[PDB]
RNA sequence: AAGGUAGAGUCUGCGUUGAACACCAGAACAUAGGCUUGGAAGCAGCCACUGUGCUUGGAAAGCGUAAUAGCUCACUGGUCUAGCAGUCUCCGCUUAUAUAUGUCCGGCACUAUUGCCGAAGCCCGCCUAUGACAAAUUUUUUUUUUUUU
């Protein structure tokens, strides 16, 4: 981690936003994508423009700490194609967490952003990060905690 | 149509006088019950279903042998000891062989007789065209019958 530290502090993006930081210890992936593409578009924000780009610059730890309920983890699959004769990739999610365990978060949230071309810009402001730590130690951040889990 | 697919709605064959499965297993005599066949010995084809001491043992579901047997299932005392079925009814997902370029819930995801959103409907503001209906208390305002031989 001596240059991982440092490229992503290295920023493309817009920085009048607010920095969030959520702890995803024991949150269902769903429902945490749910909340992160609802932070990401800006519309918790009373100032909110459909034409303008707001947003905030969500911070996730724990991403290993996310579960898949009722064996999605073998049935669940992800699947995309190569553009040649026969290309068609299936990868189970048990063989996606053994490959890269923040996509699983990563394509939950891909999957609920508005399909235009404002999409790269807000899918740069998620960084999900496996272990509880983040390069973002010294900056103002402003901790999201989603309402209690406890509906039923 | 089909499987120990599950969640729920009633009477009941079981069963705390030792219970389905799980455990020690008693598991038989005149006999090899009567025809055939070389042998038909609990059972190739078939006919019979005599008794017996019985808490139990079917002429007997069977691997099986020239067949007895090598083994046992079913029927019953106790062990385990609270176990406990299969008859009726739906439901959220199933099974029945080519989506043969590349995914078939739209994708991502998830194990309320009324509050709100929601249309060019309806109401409100303004405009246009064509139709109707409504509205918009002082009359009188002067001017001629005639005349000249
Ligand atoms: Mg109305
Ligand atoms: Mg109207
Ligand atoms: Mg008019």
């Amino acid at each position: 981690e001596a240059i991982k530290h440092l490229k992503d502090l290295q920023h493309i993006k817009l920085e009048g936003l607010r920095f969030r930081i959520i702890d995803a210890k024991g949150q269902v992936v769903g429902r945490l994508a749910e909340q992160i593409s609802v932070i990401l578009q800006g519309k918790d924000k009373p100032t909110y423009n459909p034409t303008k780009e707001q947003g905030d610059v969500v911070i996730v730890v724990n991403a290993s700490h996310v579960e898949l309920t009722h064996d999605k983890w073998n049935t669940k699959l992800y699947r995309w194609h190569t553009g040649y004769p026969g290309g068609l990739r299936s990868r189970p999610a048990g063989d996606q967490w053994e490959k890269d365990p923040r996509m699983l978060l990563r394509n939950a949230v891909s999957g609920m952003l508005p399909k235009n071309k404002s999409r790269e810009a807000r899918m740069e402001k998620l960084k999900i990060f496996p272990e509880a730590d983040h390069p973002f130690q010294g900056f103002p951040l402003v901790p999201y905690v989603p309402p209690p889990r406890r509906l039923q």
